[PDB]
């Protein structure tokens, strides 16, 4: 499996981020069993990044790109799309499927 894209809440449903552009968003990484790893909310400050440079996991990629702006979603993203096989030890396991609440706050 890639991402599947699940709405939380809806966003504009017309504006949705293309190659190059900046996606500030708002996000929260858990574990399958739940254990948050990451959050941009607990350091209260948005997180940056641009579409296409792969500075984020390819289910970020692929999945951001699906949300429109201001479109608040759950992430669900395989390991293939994610750290994989090799993980980041100490933080996310082996063949981990990771879940993301993302908000696309919006494109700069």
């Amino acid at each position: 499996m890639g991402v599947q894209v699940e709405t939380i809440s809806p966003g504009d449903g017309r504006t949705f981020p293309k190659r190059g552009q900046t996606c500030v968003v708002h996000y929260t990484g858990m574990l399958e069993d739940g254990k948050k790893f990451d959050s941009s909310r607990d350091r209260n400050k948005p997180f940056k990044f641009m579409l296409g440079k792969q500075e984020v996991i390819r289910g970020w990629e692929e999945g951001v790109a699906q949300m429109s702006v201001g479109q608040r979603a759950k992430l669900t993203i395989s390991p293939d799309y994610a750290y994989g096989a090799t993980g980041h030890p100490g933080i996310i396991p082996p063949h981990a499927t990771l879940v993301f609440d993302v908000e696309l706050l919006k494109l700069e």
